[PDB]
């Protein structure tokens, strides 16, 4: 059996810049910083960031984090207030919960979803 | 606080084909199958697969799953035995554990790593 997820590794052009973004929105705790890179825990999740022009084009391939209903509006606020790229919010299926999509500086699509797979069925 | 991860969504050209791959290697349990898509649990992990030519180029952006030391060789075997693209294995820091990298059919890089972030520091 595969244990769980080990980590997600993401490649970004500016390190420091992505960092502030992460610890601002996702509130990542850094673990530490040869080759320039940094580790983070986001919602107990091992995220690794490596510097590099590896940012090929925008796709629907994305990571969704679980937030909670009341948080959606507050989180919308935060993302806007960092001037990060944030799509307008579409209503799903009033029983499928809400989602917000926004990018980091490096073509990375993020979703904040609210409403468990469990109920999502 | 962000709860955990909600799900990772991946875009693949052939659905059925990716599927077999997933449930073969990662042993994903399907949850179910408008628009063609399928859900899976991989190591208690909500993975969603959507059909689409959205497979922009190969990068180091990747997902690593946690496996265990003894499994490494067996898992190497499996990946080879599906004829999926698998990089040759590099020894890391004899105290940083081992890793294996391989692609799905759609420029998706996967890592199977063995050895906790905890000890990885």
């Amino acid at each position: 059996m595969i244990s769980g997820l080990s980590h997600i590794t993401l490649i970004v052009k500016d390190l420091n810049k992505t960092t502030a973004f992460l610890q601002n929105i996702f509130n990542a705790e850094e673990i530490y910083s040869l080759s320039k890179e940094k580790f983070f825990l986001i919602a107990g999740l091992w995220i690794c960031i490596m510097e590099g022009d590896s940012l090929q084009e925008r796709t629907y391939n994305h990571i969704a984090f679980q937030i909670q209903s009341e948080e959606v509006d507050e989180y919308t606020e935060r993302i806007k207030a960092l001037g990060v790229e944030m799509k307008p919010e579409r209503p799903r299926v009033q029983g499928e919960g809400r989602s917000i999509y926004f990018y980091d500086f490096d073509n990375h699509l993020f979703e904040l979803h609210a409403g468990t797979l469990e109920e999502r069925l």
